[PDB]
This record gives C-alpha cells, sequence and structure tokens, in this order.
C-alpha cells in the first residue's frame, strides 16, 4: 500500500487530513479524516478560514438531493444542502464512487483558521449520521460500489506557526511497514461510533481499582477527531491525581491540569521520566482475555513552540475531562497503528513505527491478560423516549 503511505497532514491539535478530489473535473479539497462522525461534509461556500470550497456549479456529475442538513454539537454548528457527486482518494484506492456530500453553507466554529482542511471525512457508522441512519456514509459507499475491503488503517504520527503532523490512511488493508511486533484485537461493542470497552486502567503500573463500567460511562469510543484524551470525570480526577503524585517534584499551576496553560523546561532538558506512564486494558476477542495499550508522556504532554521563549520546549496536558464517557483520540492513537476492522467488527493495536518516545520507555501493546469470571464493563445508556420511538426499516 505504499502508494497510501504518508497521504495524511495536518497541524498539530486540529486534526489529520487526506487530499480527496470531488465532482468532474476533480476538485481537490483537504478533508479532515473523522472516525467519530459519520458524514461526508464539505465547505461549499466561501468562509475567511477557507482558501477554498466545493463549487457544485463547476461539477457536471454533482445531483442536488433536494433535502437539507443541520448539525448542530456541543461547541457550535455546520448546515447545508444534500447531494451527491463523483469522489475519490489521489493517494488512496485507484477507485472513484458516488457519494452523499453534504455542502457546507453556513457554519459556526466549525472550521479552523489555519487548519488547512476545508471539510470532514467522517468514517463512523450509519446510525449516527445527519440527518438520519438513511443517509449512507462514505466508507458504506465505497465498499458497496468497489472491490475494497470493509477496513482502513490509521498511523497518526506525532516558531510562529503549529508543529506539521503526519501519517497515513490504509484503505482496504494492513501495512506491515507501519508497526511492529503483535497486533491486537478488541471486539467494536456497537456499529455506531467506533465503541470499545475498557476493562483496567493503571497509572505507573498502579491500578485505579475502580468499578469498570466507570471506565465507559457513558461509553468509550476511538477518534480520530479529538485530540485528546478525554476520561469520565471520575476517572479524569483519579487519573490526575496519580499522574501529579508521581511528578511532584514539579509544582505546575492549577491551569496545566486543566489544559489552560503550557509548563515549560529548557530546550531538551524535560524530565519525562517523572511522568508516568497510562495504561488501558481494552477487553479481547476472547471473553476473558484482555490487552494493554501503554502510552508516554510524550504522547499525553503535547509540544507547543511558545514565541516568547522559542529556546524552551513548552506543553500542553493534552488529558481532559469528559461528561460524555471515554475518548481515545489522537493522544491515545499516535502511539499505535490502528486497525479499523469493520468486516469482523474489531479494532486493532499495534506499536506505532512512529511513534514518540526516549531510550528507556516505549509506547507498548502487551497481551493476554486474563482475568477468571470477568465481569461486563460496558454501561447501557438510558433510552429516550425519542430514541425508542425511532422505526428502523
Ligand atoms: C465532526 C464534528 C461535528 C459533529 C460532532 O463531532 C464533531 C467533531 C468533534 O469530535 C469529532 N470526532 N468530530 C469535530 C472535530 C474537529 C476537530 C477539531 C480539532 C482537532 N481535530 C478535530 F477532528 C472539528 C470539527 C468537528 O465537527
Ligand atoms: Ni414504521
Amino acid at each position: 500500500f505504499v502508494e497510501m503511505v504518508d497521504n495524511l497532514r495536518g497541524k498539530s491539535g486540529q486534526g489529520y487530513y487526506v487530499e480527496m478530489t470531488v465532482g468532474s473535473p476533480p476538485q481537490t479539497l483537504n478533508i479532515l479524516v473523522d472516525t467519530g462522525s459519520s458524514n461526508f461534509a464539505v465547505g461549499a461556500a466561501p468562509h475567511p478560514f477557507l482558501h477554498r470550497y466545493y463549487q457544485r456549479q463547476l461539477s457536471s456529475t454533482y445531483r442536488d438531493l433536494r433535502k437539507g442538513v443541520y448539525v448542530p454539537y456541543t461547541q457550535g454548528k455546520w448546515e447545508g444542502e444534500l447531494g451527491t457527486d463523483l469522489v475519490s482518494i489521489p493517494h488512496g484506492p485507484n477507485v472513484t464512487v458516488r457519494a452523499n456530500i453534504a455542502a457546507i453553507t453556513e457554519s459556526d466554529k466549525f472550521f479552523i483558521n489555519g487548519s488547512n482542511w476545508e471539510g470532514i471525512l467522517g468514517l463512523a457508522y450509519a446510525e449516527i449520521a445527519r440527518p438520519d441512519d438513511s443517509l449512507e456514509p462514505f466508507f458504506d459507499s465505497l465498499v458497496k460500489q468497489t472491490h475494497v475491503p470493509n477496513l482502513f488503517s490509521l498511523q497518526l504520527c506525532g516558531s510562529e506557526v503549529l508543529a506539521s503532523v503526519g501519517g497515513s490512511m490504509i484503505i482496504g488493508g494492513i501495512d506491515h511497514s507501519l508497526y511492529t511486533g503483535s497486533l491486537w484485537y478488541t471486539p467494536i461493542r456497537r456499529e455506531w461510533y467506533y465503541e470499545v470497552i475498557i476493562v483496567r486502567v493503571e497509572i505507573n503500573g498502579q491500578d485505579l481499582k475502580m468499578d469498570c463500567k466507570e471506565y465507559n460511562y457513558d461509553k468509550s469510543i476511538v477518534d480520530s477527531g479529538t485530540t485528546n484524551l478525554r476520561l469520565p470525570k471520575k476517572v479524569f480526577e483519579a487519573a490526575v491525581k496519580s499522574i501529579k503524585a508521581a511528578s511532584s517534584t514539579e509544582k505546575f499551576p492549577d491551569g496545566f491540569w486543566l489544559g489552560e496553560q503550557l509548563v515549560c523546561w529548557q530546550a531538551g532538558t524535560t524530565p519525562w521520566n517523572i511522568f508516568p506512564v497510562i495504561s488501558l486494558y481494552l477487553m479481547g476477542e476472547v471473553t476473558n482475555q484482555s490487552f494493554r495499550i501503554t502510552i508516554l508522556p510524550q504522547q499525553y504532554l503535547r509540544p507547543v513552540e511558545d514565541v516568547a521563549t522559542s529556546q524552551d520546549d513548552c506543553y500542553k496536558f493534552a488529558i481532559s475531562q469528559s461528561s460524555t464517557g471515554t475518548v481515545m483520540g489522537a493522544v491515545i492513537m499516535e502511539g499505535f497503528y490502528v486497525v479499523f476492522d469493520r468486516a469482523r467488527k474489531r479494532i486493532g493495536f499495534a506499536v506505532s513505527a512512529c511513534h514518540v518516545h526516549d531510550e528507556f520507555r516505549t509506547a507498548a501493546v502487551e497481551g493476554p491478560f486474563v482475568t477468571l469470571d470477568m465481569e461486563d464493563c460496558g454501561y447501557n445508556i438510558p433510552q429516550t423516549d425519542e430514541s425508542r420511538s425511532h422505526h428502523h426499516h
């Protein structure tokens, strides 16, 4: 899959994007790769943060679906007009497909100044698509219209400008050059988000000793569209307490632990060893088994070059509190080659050939761990009448 290696780019903290073409003749656009959403949506009107947008009028193959879409979320919203057109990935499979495209006509706090992307490729399942699950997501269309296997994999590699990032999205397979050691699989619990189950959390070898349902309250997901490792409130508090304790020789402001303030050391003197490793044990394919993925401070402390002190190495704490469950974001994913094996309803992890580490410690994927009479660690989200009233024909 040499053609697909190194096809992702971006700016630190602002998402990874892949080059895509839309329409006939092909219009090139940079598209955010988001395993936490399910719409293909592209800027389709002028915006201050867009250098370019999808021009429906220039495409002979564009078809209007005569239906709008409105997508509010926590920070803001995007909206626009649904249609279809021909889509390809120049540094992807040698195929062209007709996909749904949401042409974004108005948005608030969606595009990011300087991120260099103009659209989003939602790689999650139909269940969370907008306006509803009958709007076929891009990957579903790709699989149905071509002979591309139902699997993709992601290798995310982590003074005036933000640091550039790179990576690979391999569509249709697994590229063995992108990982080392064993590839371990955890079940996709349900096909909506890429939902998984965490059965144990350790911070420098020490068990947090919480009821494991707390780790997955109210879900745990693998999400390329979130920068941070996000943890449920109770888990976040317990983790921060443990990381604080391990690093106690350094007294950081409260701002740092809230992710609102950088901490610096003189260039190349960062005391990595005072910061603990974090292990998440994921449910194995075998009932009573688990495997652990272990990340370093190199993953959870994000580099940000401060203009005022460009001679310092400065870091943001990239673990944050959630009210919507665990989010294994770029912080987690940058340690690993991550295989989204939709065909077999499972997610694979292996140590990334590009992960950042030091001479003492490495990101690791290790197993099996077996537990006698393993409890159910999954949480069942309370069913609303709204959700229950939906017919799924
Ligand atoms: C797609 C949605 C709209 C619908 C709700 O979800 C949104 C979200 C948030 O989490 C995920 N996974 N996608 C999302 C993330 C980023 C982003 C911002 C910074 C870095 N990386 C990014 F993906 C930008 C836009 C955006 O919009
Ligand atoms: Ni009905």
